[PDB]
């Protein structure tokens, strides 16, 4: 009832309140923006999920939005915004995965240092890039989180003397795949671990969690959420991708958020939507694997730049089928509520 | 008369007649769209050299080209630009030079799912990219098929157990050029052979088969294309390159494409706009060579990814030079009506 | 007097007067646009500076910033730009560049060919990227130069038999980094050095010199200068670089260029944007690090893309401070004739 969709009550309640809580407000709004949710207990939820993986991760995280949250206030960025979470997800992610991304491991306190200085970047990120893509009326999307991330872990890289990360190279020999060995209830696992991800975690109760926190909001978003997350994993096997990769569900997070974006979030949700949808959450999974390929060459992960590439080129794809509707920005909540603008006006 | 140029006379006939007819029209025109071309009759021509050089090549060619053309019409798109062939062409290119960029060898037939499923992206590419571009109203090229091909290309690279591309790999050493055995002949022979690989084929006759699939729509076109792979094998030489790479006309096709880009079609003909359309194609050429190295260090291959960004340069310069003229993109046809057009403007 | 700013009032003089001194005049201002500066008196000193760290590399400015200057006007530019000088800062850096990654030493007469037909280029670069980038009302900066060096240093490469660059290659190793060995003086001759990194220049003579012809034109210019120097040496030290690349200022040319940007030439100079000039700097020397890694792997120097990047994603940053103020390009001079524009208005 009120703990639905974008709470919008609960919102026009609190402004009114407190400093301290509505601040808590908005970085829970951030968490949960991750997935494209501005709901404070999705937000909640998702936190406890990330408590449930790795401790260190959710400080990482919180920090960053925190940080974030506070820079867009220090440089008088949009309050609508700011309120919405729009001005903290992209430091969540800066701050979990620079953990995960992390040599050094669980509880280096120094880490700290830069991911509060990466999470300051965010809002500016997040401004430039708004200057250019809204010109076509497009989204930053986790563009500001994949610019800083890969600024940053290409500056520090696996040599740096302080803040050494993860080795990653290229791939240099044929992998044998072993057929028979597939697992079904593995590929079953990949599904939710895809979810999971999306916040770099490779558990599956957390994926289950993050999947519950989406359906609180948006049943439709729950769904295409679990359906992106099998398409990557469809992808995977059609290049014959090491089981090990699929089962960890790092062929199922850009695909989980493309479809997201495309089934009925940016796109007004419609049967012929939705079947782009899928296209758009296949043709992820594929740029997913070119783009680890091609910067795995300088010590790079892809992140979640394959989905922010791919949904941008299908919403700038143009139709003369007045099924396919793409929704103005300030127009932009969750499926079920687009649709009725869709129904109105198409 | 007929068969010359845009053959506007035959479309309009066409119109009227069966639906199966039409779809081959617009199949064939957008084989010829890969040299700027609207020309069904330059489309069966470059086929046949198409199927002289290497059937399983051309066999690819055409189900991009067909499986395009047919996700352009599903998906809505403009109607006149699926007739002219603008939405056959980029997946023309993405076929050929899939099975080319292909360790399997001839008659992969598994090879025909990933050439089908990536030819199904090049309308979606050509919206995305037309969205951009035509703002500044600029074409999109081949942008659509270098996406697509360096996506696929490097999402199995030479490694993939099921699609490995053929690999590549940067220069480590000094190459030794023998300049005596220099031969004009060889040098000669690489012009052709250099408008050949626009379609990936290494044969001179078959480049000469495109020089004329081309002259039939547009002499002045073909002389671009002439002249484009001539400033590349200039260029090649100029660094020095191994001279098995300008005779295999690695050093033409951007090049070519460049020149009858801005000589001509995309600029308005004058003897200013020719000039800039030999600048672009010595800069193109010198592109070409940037990308490969740049590219080779990730496994891939230029595509034609150095003649789509020196053209659109060319194309954003601004001059206050009259004769330099810019032909707006919904009026562009051929050098020579392209010419008339800006004549009576 | 009549010697410092743009020397609006000695240009005017020269309206008049033969064709080769005006001539000369464009070729010296496009000397000093390397670093903002449109002044010839500037430019006769800063081309001194280069004479005193090495003749060779010299010429090679010259012959690009001539070349251009014959180009733009052979595709009839805009003349008030070329007697600005904008038509030969990207090509004084183009000749100075190629001469220093040139692996055949100096007096290679050979280089002339390249450095001659590279210069060619940079008026095409500006006019293309100016095409797009006027649109959201920003500079190409050295966009062109940057370009041209790229393109040209990747076409020949380590192994052409005619023009071989040097060889870059990626970090393979931790470095051992011995902080009791950190030097008091070493450090401070790295803030000269920073800025005549700006041309290429180890000198840190060289670098006070460059600091000279700045302060002529504009004191506000020059204390920018040396900050971002500054920052970009604290940046190095922040992440444990090797202090022998601090001490070539290879960590101080980008973030002093970008300081000078923001610091009062692209922006209204207030005491916010000073700060935001501060934040910019120690960002474009992290962007630095990023790619000089990055793109070693191609064997390719970063040259000024950081910087160029770093302030042009500062100039899209929007905010509902009226104390961070965006200048109009069209009224760009030097921070304090800026400054008075802005506070008429304010
Ligand atoms: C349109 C006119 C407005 C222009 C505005 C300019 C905007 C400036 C953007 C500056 C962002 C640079 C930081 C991002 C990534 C870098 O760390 C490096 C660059 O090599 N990335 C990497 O090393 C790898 C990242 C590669 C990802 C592929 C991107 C398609
Ligand atoms: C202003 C709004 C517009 C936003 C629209 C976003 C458009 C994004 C395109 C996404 C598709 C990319 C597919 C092409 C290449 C990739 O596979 C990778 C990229 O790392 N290949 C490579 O690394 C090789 C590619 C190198 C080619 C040079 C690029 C100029
Ligand atoms: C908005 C629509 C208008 C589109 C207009 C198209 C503009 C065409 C510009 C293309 C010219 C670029 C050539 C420069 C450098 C390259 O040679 C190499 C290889 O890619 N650079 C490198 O390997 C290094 C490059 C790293 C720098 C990162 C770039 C963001
Ligand atoms: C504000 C400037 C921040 C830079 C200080 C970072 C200090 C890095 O911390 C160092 O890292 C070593 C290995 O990485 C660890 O063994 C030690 O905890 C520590 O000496
Ligand atoms: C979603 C589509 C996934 C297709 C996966 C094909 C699975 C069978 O794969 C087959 O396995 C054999 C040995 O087990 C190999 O010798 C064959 O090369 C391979 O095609
Ligand atoms: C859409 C999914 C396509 C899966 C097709 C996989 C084709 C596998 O191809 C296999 O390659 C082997 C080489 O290692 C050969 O030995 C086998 O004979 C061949 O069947
Ligand atoms: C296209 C302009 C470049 C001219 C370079 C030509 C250099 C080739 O050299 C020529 O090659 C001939 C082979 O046909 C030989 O007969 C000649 O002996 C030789 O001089
Ligand atoms: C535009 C006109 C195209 C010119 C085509 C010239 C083809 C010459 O081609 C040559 O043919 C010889 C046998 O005939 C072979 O021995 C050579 O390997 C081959 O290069
Ligand atoms: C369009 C410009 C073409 C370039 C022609 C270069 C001619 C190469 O000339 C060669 O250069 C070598 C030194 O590099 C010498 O060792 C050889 O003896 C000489 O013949
Ligand atoms: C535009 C075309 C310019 C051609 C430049 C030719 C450069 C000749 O390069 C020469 O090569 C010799 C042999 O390795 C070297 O010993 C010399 O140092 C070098 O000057
Ligand atoms: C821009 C036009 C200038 C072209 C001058 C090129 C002439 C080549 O100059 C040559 O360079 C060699 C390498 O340093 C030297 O060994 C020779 O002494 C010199 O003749
Ligand atoms: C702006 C960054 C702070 C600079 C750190 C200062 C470290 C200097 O360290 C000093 O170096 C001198 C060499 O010149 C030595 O003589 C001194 O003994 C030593 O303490
Ligand atoms: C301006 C920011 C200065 C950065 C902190 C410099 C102090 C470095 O601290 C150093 O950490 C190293 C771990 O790699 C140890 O090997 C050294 O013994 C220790 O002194
Ligand atoms: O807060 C959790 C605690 O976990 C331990 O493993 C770490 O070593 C402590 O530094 C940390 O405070
Ligand atoms: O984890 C790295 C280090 O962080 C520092 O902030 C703490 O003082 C140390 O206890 C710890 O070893
Ligand atoms: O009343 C809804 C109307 O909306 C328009 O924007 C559509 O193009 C019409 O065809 C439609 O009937
Ligand atoms: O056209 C298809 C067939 O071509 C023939 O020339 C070959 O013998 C076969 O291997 C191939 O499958
Ligand atoms: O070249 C591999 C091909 O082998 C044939 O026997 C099969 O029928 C094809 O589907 C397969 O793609
Ligand atoms: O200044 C011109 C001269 O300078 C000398 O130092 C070089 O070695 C010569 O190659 C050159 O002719
Ligand atoms: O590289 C570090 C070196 O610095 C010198 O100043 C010391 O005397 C050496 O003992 C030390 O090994
Ligand atoms: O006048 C400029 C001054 O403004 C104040 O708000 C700042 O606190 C000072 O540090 C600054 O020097």
């Amino acid at each position: 009832g009120y703990i639905t969709g974008d709470m919008k009550e609960f919102a026009n309640w609190l402004k009114d309140k407190p400093q301290a809580l509505q601040f808590v407000d908005w970085v829970l709004r951030g968490i949960s923006q991750v997935v494209f949710v501005s709901n404070p207990i999705s937000g909640i939820l998702i936190l406890v999920g990330l408590l449930v993986q790795n401790p260190w991760c959710a400080l990482n995280g919180c920090v960053g939005t925190v940080v974030s949250t506070l820079t867009a206030l220090l440089l008088s960025q949009d309050r609508s915004a700011i309120t919405a979470g729009l001005q903290g997800y992209n430091a969540t992610l800066v701050g979990i995965l620079m953990a995960i991304y992390s040599d050094k491991g669980n509880y280096f306190w120094w880490l700290l240092f830069p991911v509060s200085a990466m999470s300051m970047t965010c809002p500016v990120f997040s401004s430039a890039l708004n200057s250019v893509l809204s010109k076509w009326d497009l989204p930053v999307f986790t563009l500001p989180f994949n610019m800083a991330l890969s600024m940053y872990l290409s500056a520090t890289g696996h040599y740096n003397p302080f803040f050494p990360s993860t080795l990653i190279t290229p791939v240099t020999s044929v992998p044998n795949v072993t057929w028979p060995d597939l697992s079904a209830l593995q590929l079953l696992k990949s599904l939710p671990v895809g979810v999971g991800q999306i916040y770099g975690c490779d558990n599956p109760w957390t994926g289950g969690i993050f999947l519950g926190a989406i359906l609180l909001s948006s049943p439709l978003m729950c769904l295409h959420a679990a359906i992106g997350s099998l398409l990557g994993i469809i992808a995977g096997l059609s290049l014959s991708a090491p089981f090990e990769d699929i089962y960890a569900g790092l062929w199922g997070f850009n695909s989980s958020l493309a479809c997201i974006a495309i089934g009925g979030t940016f796109m007004a949700l419609t049967w012929q939507t939705h079947l782009l949808a899928l296209a758009c959450a296949l043709f992820t999974a594929y740029l997913g694997a070119s783009m680890s390929h091609v910067m795995a060459v300088v010590g790079l992960p892809s992140g979640t730049w394959p989905f922010c590439l791919a949904t941008l080129l299908f919403l700038l794809l143009t139709t003369k089928n007045p099924n396919i509707y793409k929704m103005p920005i300030s127009k932009v909540t969750y499926p079920e509520e687009n649709r009725i603008f869709y129904l109105q006006s198409r």
